[PDB]
């Protein structure tokens, strides 16, 4: 299902990827976006899948559009064009210096002072997790540690319950990875349903949580809307639920494959930053894009007012032009360049919380676990979208080689 060609596009930049179902999955999702960045692509191409749009294939390019956003607005930052226009989230769906407040607002909630704040619970969990599967010589580590540890910290911050996160679980994804179950404003309506009464109960009696300072902050000098206060807890779950869970099984998959770099690890604990950062880069995930305010030619294309483009920012690190064997992992590299967590107004406000998790399970993983594989004849599968994922991770290890703490 390609959208035929509109009339302002050059037939030589057409390239069919289908960010949903790219073409080479079965090598790996990063393996199958890198096809982006083969000799035979021009820098930046249409696409006639998902209705049609551009996609900038290269570090420089992406950075660029980022910067930009008098040209490449946030107002409609997901693809399919359906799915931007529903889209409504705070700071996201805006550009400064509108943004510039609400941000303000949501790192007052996810920051550093309040990763310091929570640090031992985050150690306490991965400690409390990885103890619990170490006698079992096997699991699921998608279901059985990715997706409990990241999840129960934000529940946590958030002060929900844990009862809700399967529902949750279920909305988000929807959201980054649609299924066809249900389209992306259905997806956005259920939660927004969860969140209402939420935000109600806690502008009338507070809390600590993230919700309770959220629907209770200032913006512009005055108070926050109840629907401000939606759109921005929204935003917060999706990033909660859907980003770290996602990262931690590609890295897990990575380090079951390559005993050589656990070891460098193991002995080398002052790389474990190092090796986060170079995780962060090989197996970055992240894919959403902006909309064209206006007509506008870049790097000698013309971009039309309300086209969309892709702007991955997976695609940055793996871009030969900025890391050398972009496709090897090496956690002694002199200079890891990375978007993973954005560029521009929009960067990442969840990145120090994302870095805490990561280098926890890395140590605490490492420590117990040592030795580890993937599961014979499990065949791992990728899952593509806003932002990729791994489908199961079935791991095996011998308790005998494992160590207590
Ligand atoms: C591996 C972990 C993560 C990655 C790769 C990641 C990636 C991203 C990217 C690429 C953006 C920019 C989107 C754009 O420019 O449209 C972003 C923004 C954002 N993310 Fe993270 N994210 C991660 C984890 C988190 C976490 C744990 C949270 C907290 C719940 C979160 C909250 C945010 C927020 C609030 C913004 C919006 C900032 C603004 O628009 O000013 N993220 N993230
Ligand atoms: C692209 C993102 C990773 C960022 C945080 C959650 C996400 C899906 C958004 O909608 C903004």
């Amino acid at each position: 299902n390609l959208a035929p060609l509109p009339p302002h596009v050059p037939e030589h930049l057409v390239f069919d990827f289908d960010m949903y179902n790219p073409s080479n999955l079965s090598a790996g999702v990063q393996e199958a976006w890198a096809v982006l960045q083969e000799s035979n692509v021009p820098d930046l191409v249409w696409t006639r899948c998902n209705g049609g749009h551009w996609i900038a294939t290269r570090g420089q390019l992406i950075r660029e559009a980022y910067e930009d956003y008098r040209h490449f607005s946030s107002e409609c930052p997901f693809i399919p064009r359906e799915a931007g226009e529903a889209y409504d989230f705070i700071p996201t769906s805006m550009d400064p210096p509108e943004q510039r407040q609400f941000r303000a607002l949501a790192n007052q909630v996810v920051g550093m002072p309040v990763v310091d704040k929570l640090e031992n619970r985050i150690q306490e969990l991965a400690c409390s997790l990885i103890e619990s599967l170490r006698p079992q010589g096997q699991c699921n580590f998608t279901e059985d540690y990715a997706e409990p540890f990241p999840i129960r910290i934000f529940m946590l911050l958030a002060g929900l319950p844990e009862e809700d996160i399967p529902h949750l679980k279920y909305l988000t994804d929807q959201m980054t990875r649609p299924d066809g179950s249900m389209t992306f404003a259905e997806a956005k309506e259920a939660l927004y349903d969860y969140l209402i009464p939420i935000i109600e109960q806690r502008r009338q009696k507070p809390g600590t949580d993230a919700i309770s300072i959220v629907a209770n902050g200032q913006v512009n000098g005055r108070p926050i809307t109840s629907d401000e206060a939606k759109r921005m807890c929204g935003l917060l779950l999706v990033g909660g639920l859907d980003t770290v869970v996602n990262f931690l099984s590609f890295s897990m998959e990575f380090l079951a494959k390559s005993p050589e770099h656990r070891q460098e690890l193991i002995e080398r604990p002052e790389r474990i930053p190092a090796a986060c950062e170079e995780l962060l880069r090989r197996f970055s995930l992240v894919a959403d894009g902006r909309i064209l305010t206006s007509d506008y030619e870049f790097h000698g294309v013309q971009l039309k007012k309300g086209d969309q483009i892709l702007l991955p920012q997976m695609l940055s690190g793996l871009d030969e032009r900025e890391n050398a064997c972009p496709m090897h992992v090496d956690f002694s590299r002199q200079k890891v360049s990375h978007t993973t967590f954005g560029h521009g107004s929009h960067l990442c406000l969840g990145q120090h919380l994302a870095r805490r998790e990561i280098i926890v399970t890395l140590k605490e993983w490492l420590t117990r676990i040592p030795d580890f594989s993937i599961a014979p004849g499990a065949q791992i599968q990728h899952k593509s979208g806003i932002v990729s994922g791994v489908q199961a991770l079935p791991l095996v290890w011998d308790p005998a080689t494992t160590k207590a703490v």
